[PDB]
């Protein structure tokens, strides 16, 4: 069948969401993935937000895989240009009941200790050793070393519209990033076999992180706000 | 091996373009694919515009296929809502030195008594027998019976931004359609093996058509204007 939900905005204490670590919902309705005190983003922050109920992406009985579409708006404000904002945010799919991973360039979804599979779309703002120039969009499968990336220029503090679509029949994951105020459009796509990397049931959500203390730079930070979010999935099984 | 060009606007008899049939460039810089007299689009019109120089999409020696990206803005104004606007416009790739094909639902790129291969992205406004609900975006390979389609709502007379990207390593052709004034975003993608359908050298361009006389409806028309166009291709050969 078809599952779906839509958050035109976030109401404090959402029954539908699971907030982890620093993730909070502000009084004015936005989902702040990372810590922001008195209007200022801090470093050493990591937070995630998961849809409370698990979604079935595939069925072992029929062998069918779900197709899905998710749309959301986010905003990244980088108050301090030098030396380097960090780290970025991702939309991810992972097994249910996982714990926040390592922060920094791992966005809180990768745990070197005990790794769990995941498919994520990253909006990377800090160039780690494994990264190409930033900012860039990346498609991540079980790792933060993207299978494909594309550069983009951030609209600092502006709103961004993202469209992520997965077509099971072609196994194509296509993502579109648009900054309405600048009129710019970025597109990236890759082939991903969900059935091969993920279990039948998963959690969908966001995760973000600011500068890791090991970098010794308190300015390595920015906001990671989610303004709205809609999700739809169809499993003919 | 990189080839690219950019047209922020179009000038009268540009050396870089090959205009065919009704295609003409207006005094105010727009590329009008189909006939418009005294601000009114007419039926029974067909026109194409090709980049004057051929581009190499693949090399028989190395076996490599080119990756490319093209961006353009177009506008479709439909003055007569009833009974039905027609027919639409396409961005296409075909062998060099082709002639305008049949008009109507064939957009001027398909010639029944001398079919040549082609890959095209259509913005279809008239529902032929082989079509799903209109308007819709479609990916066409050697035929106007799309391999994939997606519906969209036209911003009548408004501007549309299109991004077409082809990644040779994955064979994915992804297209994004955005109507800035409405803030709507449409995305479609499919797998296409250029090397399998097209020759090493091709022409890239646009083609459009208005109502065919056989429909006996003079209102079966609309404008098909191209405002800007940039193209880039890389052959690692
Ligand atoms: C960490 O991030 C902070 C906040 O941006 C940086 O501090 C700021 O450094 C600016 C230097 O580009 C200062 O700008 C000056 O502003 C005044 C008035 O606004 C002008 O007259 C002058 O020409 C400059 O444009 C800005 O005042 C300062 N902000 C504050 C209140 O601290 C900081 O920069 C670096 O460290 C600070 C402590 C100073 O030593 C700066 O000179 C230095 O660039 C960022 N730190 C890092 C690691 O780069
Ligand atoms: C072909 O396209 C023309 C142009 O739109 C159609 O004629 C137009 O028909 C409209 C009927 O829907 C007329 O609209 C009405 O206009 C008056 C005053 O302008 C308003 O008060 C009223 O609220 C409607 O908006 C429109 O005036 C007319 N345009 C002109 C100047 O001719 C045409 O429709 C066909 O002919 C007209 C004259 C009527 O007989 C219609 O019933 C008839 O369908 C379109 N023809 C086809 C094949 O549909
Ligand atoms: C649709 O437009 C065509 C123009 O490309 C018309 O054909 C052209 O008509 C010219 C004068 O009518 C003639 O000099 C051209 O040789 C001819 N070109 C072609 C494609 O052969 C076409 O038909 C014309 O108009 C209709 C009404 C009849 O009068 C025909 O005898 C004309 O050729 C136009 N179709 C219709 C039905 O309007
Ligand atoms: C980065 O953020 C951490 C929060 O997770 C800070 O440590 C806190 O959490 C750890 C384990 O989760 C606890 O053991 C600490 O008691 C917590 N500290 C606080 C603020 O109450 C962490 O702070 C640093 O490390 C901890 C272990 C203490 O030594 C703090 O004094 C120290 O500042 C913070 N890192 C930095 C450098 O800001
Ligand atoms: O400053 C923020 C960043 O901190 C870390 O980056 C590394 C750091 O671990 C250390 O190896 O030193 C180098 C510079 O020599 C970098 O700062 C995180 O790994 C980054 O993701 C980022 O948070
Ligand atoms: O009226 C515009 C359309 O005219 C033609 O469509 C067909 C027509 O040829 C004839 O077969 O009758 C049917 C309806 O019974 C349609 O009108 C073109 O083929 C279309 O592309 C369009 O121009
Ligand atoms: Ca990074
Ligand atoms: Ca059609
Ligand atoms: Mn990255
Ligand atoms: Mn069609």
């Amino acid at each position: 069948k078809t599952i779906s939900f839509n958050f035109n905005q976030f109401h404090q204490n959402e029954e539908q969401l699971k907030l982890q670590r620093d993730a909070r919902i502000s009084s004015n309705s936005v989902l702040e993935l990372t810590k922001v005190v008195n209007g200022v983003p801090t470093w050493n922050s990591t937070g995630r937000a998961l849809y409370a109920k698990p979604v079935q992406v595939w069925d072992s009985t029929t062998g069918n895989v779900a197709s899905f579409e998710t749309r959301f708006s986010f905003s990244i404000r980088q108050p301090f240009p030098r030396p380097h904002p960090a780290d970025g945010l991702v939309f991810f799919i992972a097994p249910p009941n996982t714990q926040t991973g390592e922060g920094g360039g791992y966005f809180g979804i990768y745990n070197p200790l005990s790794p769990y599979p995941f498919v994520a779309v990253e909006f990377d703002t800090f160039r780690n050793t494994w990264d190409p120039q930033i900012p860039h969009i990346g498609i991540d499968v079980n790792s933060v070393i993207s299978t494909k990336t594309v550069p983009f220029t951030l609209d600092n503090g502006g709103i961004a519209n993202v469209v992520i679509k997965y077509d099971a029949s072609t196994k194509i994951l296509h993502v579109v990033l648009v900054f309405p105020s600048l009129g710019t459009i970025y597109t990236i796509a890759d082939i991903v076999d969900l059935k091969q990397v993920l279990p039948e049931s998963v959690n969908v959500g966001f995760s973000a992180a600011t500068g890791d203390p090991s970098g010794k730079q308190r300015n390595a930070t920015e906001t990671h706000d989610i303004l709205s979010w809609s999700f739809s999935a169809s499993l003919p099984g």
